[PDB]
């Protein structure tokens, strides 16, 4: 089965990327899973039949009405809320380059888990707050992809304040992202300011606990506010799918999208073919 989901995965994302650059997406998308097969199955017989749960692989699903994970992702991590609730609202921010932006800010106490390639945390906030993150990770690099996703969600106002470019990012279609991609797009590139303005405060000593400082680095004494490092580290339900490849749950939220799929490109194991 692992090789059947990794050529799966690698044909879906596939799809996904151009579909994305064509007209009408969901209509490309939709006859080029038509017209795949995977070591000479349909493709559509094997999103039927598997249980994989990436980004491309569940939109591809929805596009033909398959159940998937109620999870959302962000920054390339499945988030799954655990507790609490919020509602949103629309709030202009004043960004440190002086551009303004209308955020929807998610207002309630919400605790997640996060789970990527290389890291895995709990993050629990409040509005534009930042309260815990407990973080898991190969090296303090991919320890550090996830707490830059954390701030950047939490919503902070030190964070809005730490951007220091033009926020103008687009698709492979030349769309505006939404303004929490541009903001990640922006911390993702270059996170010295975000980490420097977030703040720092003393720890204390906890069995399989540290910290971690601006620079990245391992610490006993203190740590990025909120945050601490641990060596320690889903119901399928019915989803729309939109002309853009958005998919969202039955309560409107934006589960998934193009822009959270991965760039990594791979070699299938199994044939990959084209009618
Ligand atoms: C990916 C887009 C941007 C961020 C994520 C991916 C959005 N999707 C969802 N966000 C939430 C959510 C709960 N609490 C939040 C918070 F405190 C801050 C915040 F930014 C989002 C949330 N819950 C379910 C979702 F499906 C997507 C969107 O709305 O466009």
């Amino acid at each position: 089965n692992d090789d059947v989901d990794q050529s799966l995965i690698i044909a879906a994302r596939n799809i996904v990327r151009r579909a994305t650059v064509s007209t009408d997406p969901l209509a490309s998308l939709l006859e080029m899973c038509h017209s795949t097969q995977i070591g000479g199955i349909r493709m559509v017989d094997i999103l039927r039949q598997n249980p994989t749960e990436e980004q491309a692989v569940d939109i591809c699903k929805a596009a033909m009405g398959l159940r998937i994970s109620s999870s959302f992702s962000f920054g390339g991590f499945t988030f799954k809320r655990t507790s609490g609730s919020s509602v949103k609202k629309e709030e202009e921010v004043l960004t440190g380059n002086l551009q303004t932006l209308k955020i929807r800010v998610h207002e309630g106490y919400e605790e997640f888990t996060m789970v990527g390639r290389r890291a895995t945390a709990i993050l629990r906030k409040a509005t534009r707050r930042l309260i815990q993150l407990i973080v898991s990770g190969r090296d303090e690099q991919s320890i550090a992809e996830a707490i830059i996703v954390a701030m950047v969600f939490s919503q902070e106002d030190c964070m809005i304040k730490a951007v220091r470019g033009d926020l103008n990012f687009v698709n492979r279609a030349n769309q505006r992202l939404n303004p929490m991609h541009q903001l990640l797009r922006h911390f993702q590139k270059d996170a010295k300011v975000l980490f420097q303005n977030w703040g720092i405060e003393p720890i204390d000593n906890v069995m399989g606990m540290i910290g971690i400082l601006p620079d990245m680095t391992p610490s006993t004494e203190m740590s990025l506010r909120g945050v601490r490092v641990s060596k320690m580290g889903t119901e399928r339900v019915v989803v729309s799918i939109d002309r853009f490849l958005r998919v969202r749950d039955q309560r409107g939220n934006v589960l998934l999208s193009p822009e959270e799929v991965s760039e990594t490109q791979g070699t299938e194991r199994l044939t990959i073919t084209y009618s």
